[PDB]
DNA sequence: AAACTATGCATGCTCTACTGCTTCTGATCTAGTCGACT
């Protein structure tokens, strides 16, 4: 019952968008601790029975900083790779 | 004078081979990515 699988992928992609579009500091920090605070509330309520959880912001928190990534080994598909698979795809 | 048989022709179906044209497949080759070394 992880709580990653009820967040839809969007709500973290729109998330992230107001996050660049804002150009100062704190509505950046605002749009992240709101998310984080709902994220951490329906944590809360989800787990309320279980005792011992292992689910935590890990999954948000990878895909929000894929520099620190180091479980995932190299993709191998770097911008020419993903521009011809694009290509091949969608029968451009 | 009549019946049987040798001889031949015309045509459809089938095996077998051969020649040529077109297409598919195995083999011979450069770009991208990761890694090794110095």
């Amino acid at each position: 019952q992880t709580v990653a699988s009820h967040v839809p992928f969007a709500d973290l992609c729109s998330t992230l968008e107001r996050i660049q579009k804002s150009k100062g500091r704190a509505e950046k920090i605002r749009h992240f601790r709101e998310f984080l605070d709902s994220w951490r509330k329906f944590h809360d309520a989800l787990h309320k029975n279980h005792k011992d959880v292992t689910d935590s912001f890990y999954p948000a928190m990878r895909l929000i900083l894929p520099q620190l990534e180091r479980e995932r080994m190299a993709y191998g598909i770097k911008e020419t790779m993903l521009a011809k698979l694009y290509i091949e795809l969608l029968n451009l």
